[PDB]
């Protein structure tokens, strides 16, 4: 494989850096081991281990069980919300202490890892929200592609009455009440306070479960979305840009990308900003630190980041990598590329508070899936969801 060509570069090595991560196959995996290949090739007896510990979750739960055992990796991918849980711990050494260049990157992604004034991650695969759609099924009954949410209902609304079944498709989790509450013109933070309950967040989760009453919605239970299709007609997804080339390789159809539907042709929506930074521990020996320095640089280096990006559908994290001919090479050939980057102009973050993991998935994420599967009162589910947060905080 891959994983067996680096095995071997870190048996022959005098120094390794573990790379901890929650890539569980498909390209994100395959694209991350390709490149820590390159750069072990590169290195004389210096070298990366890339340890995958499952998903991010996963991942999160082994960096906690390893701060009980006091053995951290010298690398981990890390959200915004981890980033911030590491902090309180002080385990987390300043990306710029190792004279990491950071300059290119992003403010985007560059302003949500520092803390204080100072830098404590590496933005490496960083994902945007998109409208995946089915061209041919939009073509077909002269339906363009929808600009704004008001059109974007009215399209669901009359496919699903044309092709007998809903093709608005989506996972009823907490990434995707994002998009809609977003764009209803919510905010998670008011005056300092979390809220999961106000008037934007029921509008969105009414919009959903109004959704899969009328026909128009579907609830995708089991696996990817990309994984699920040719049971029934598709049209629309709201999904992360890391899935891109997993929609693409399984599409039966023509496959389009298009920029989020927003509130009025004026702007595209917000996307939710989703994947990892990479960070660097400060338990790591002088040695490791040497090379998590230098990985970095070459993570951020424009071709690791134009065949990453390319590979998987990621946001390039600089200026440096759209100007690299391998991706210029692709994006004349796939415009899908050039919408990833224009959508990843209007980005937001979930808030970055220490314990907003556990709120995402078993408290918001929970109070979703109440309403679209067991048709809890959207109310009363985020009622449920704002007292449990509260009680935590
Ligand atoms: N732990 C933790 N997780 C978080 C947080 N915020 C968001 N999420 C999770 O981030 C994923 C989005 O991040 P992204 O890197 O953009 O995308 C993932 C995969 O989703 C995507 N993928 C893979 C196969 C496929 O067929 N389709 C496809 O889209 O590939 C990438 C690597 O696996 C969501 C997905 C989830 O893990 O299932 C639950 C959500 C947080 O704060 N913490």
């Amino acid at each position: 494989k891959p994983e067996d060509v680096i095995k071997e570069q870190c048996a022959r090595a005098k120094v390794v850096a573990e790379l901890w991560h929650g890539f569980t196959g498909g390209a994100p995996k395959a694209a991350l081991e390709n490149l820590v290949v390159e750069f072990n090739k590169a290195q004389q007896g210096r070298c990366v281990r890339p340890v995958p510990q499952g998903g991010y979750r996963d991942l999160s739960t082994k960096i906690k069980a390893a701060f009980a055992a006091g053995k951290v990796p010298t690398m981990a991918q890390a959200f915004e919300n981890n980033i911030a849980l590491y902090l309180e711990a002080k385990a987390l050494l300043p990306i710029e202490s190792l004279g990491v260049k950071l300059q290119g990157v992003n403010l985007t992604f560059l302003n949500a890892v520092r803390f204080g004034g100072v830098v404590y991650g590496v933005p490496f695969n960083k994902s945007i929200q998109v409208l995946y759609y089915n061209k041919d099924l939009l073509k077909k009954h002269g339906v363009p592609v929808p600009a704004t949410l008001e059109e974007f209902v009215a399209a669901a609304k009359k496919l699903s009455r044309a092709e007998g079944g809903p093709v608005y498709w989506f996972q009823p989790d907490a990434s995707t009440f994002a998009y809609f509450f977003f764009n209803l013109g919510g905010s998670y933070l008011k005056d300092g306070k979390l809220v999961l309950n106000s008037k934007e967040a029921v509008e969105a989760l009414t919009l959903l479960q109004n959704g899969v009453k009328e026909g128009w919605a579907k609830p995708i239970t089991s696996g990817y979305i990309n994984q699920n299709l040719g049971s029934g007609p598709y049209a629309f997804s709201v999904d992360t840009s890391a899935g891109y080339t997993a929609y693409l390789r399984a599409a039966k159809f023509d496959l389009g990308v298009a920029t989020l539907p927003g509130r009025t042709k004026g702007q595209p929506g917000y996307g939710l900003v989703q994947g990892t930074n990479l960070v660097v521990f400060r338990q790591a020996s002088k040695e490791e630190q040497a090379v998590a320095k230098d990985f970095l640089e070459f993570v951020l280096s424009p071709r690791a980041q134009a065949v990453f990006a390319t590979a998987t559908g990621y946001v390039p994290v600089t200026e440096g990598a759209l100007k690299d001919p391998v991706y210029q090479a692709y994006a004349a050939e796939n415009p899908d590329y050039a919408t990833i980057v224009r959508q990843s102009r209007y980005a937001k973050f979930e808030p970055a508070l220490a314990e907003w993991e556990q709120i995402r998935f078993d408290i918001l994420g929970q109070a979703i899936k109440e309403a679209i599967l067991n048709k809890a009162d959207p109310k009363a589910a985020l009622d449920r969801a704002q007292k449990l947060a509260e009680d935590l905080l």
